[PDB]
């Protein structure tokens, strides 16, 4: 058998939940104080839709100019999660920056990605509606998913699996 690696890159503004989502996925715990500047990668064999793969995931953090790993992951990544927080309108607006960046680096008209609206467990603080998120995803022609990394987590496994599905379906 030829077991593929899917290199997945988690991008988005600071504070949106990239680390919490990634740690929830790999460790099944909610970490609420993960250093905003620390970048980690994760590697594991896992089975998605009854097909084995290796996932190599970068949880991006801090400045690109100080990152050892960023350049290679951006250039060679197979898919991207673009994460915003529904409580941070600027983070939602900035999705367009990440969308443009990915298409520029990958040098293609489209590329595997999912729009991830995180922190949907929060009601009072929510500033970006579901419909605003879904319309943005429609504009980019990419999937839209709502998540919460807080216990009990919502759609965390599904988000990573769905990105693999997009890669497989392209
Ligand atoms: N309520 C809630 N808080 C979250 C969620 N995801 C992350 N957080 C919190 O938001 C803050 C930033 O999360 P973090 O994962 O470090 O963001 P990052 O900078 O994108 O890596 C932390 O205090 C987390 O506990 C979520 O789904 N719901
Ligand atoms: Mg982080």
């Amino acid at each position: 058998e030829n077991l593929p690696t899917y290199k997945l890159v988690v991008v988005g503004d600071g504070g949106v939940g990239k680390s919490a989502l990634t740690i929830q996925f790999f460790q099944k715990i909610f970490v609420d104080d993960y250093d905003p500047t620390i970048e980690d990668s994760y590697l594991k064999h896992t089975e998605i839709d009854n097909q084995w793969a290796i996932l190599d995931v970068l949880d991006t953090a801090g400045q690109e100019e100080f990152s050892a790993m960023r350049e290679q992951y951006m250039r060679t990544g197979d898919g991207f999660l673009i994460v915003y927080s529904v409580t941070d309108k600027a983070s939602f607006e900035h999705v367009d920056r990440f969308h443009q960046l990915i298409l520029r680096v990958k040098d293609r008209e489209s590329f595997p990605m999912i729009l991830v609206a995180n922190k949907v467990d929060l009601m009072h603080l929510r500033k970006v509606t579901r419909d605003q998120g879904k319309e943005m995803a429609t504009k980019y022609n990419i999937p839209y998913i709502e998540t919460s990394a807080k216990d009990p987590p919502l759609n965390v496994d599904k988000t990573f699996h769905d990105l693999v599905r997009v890669i497989r379906q392209q």
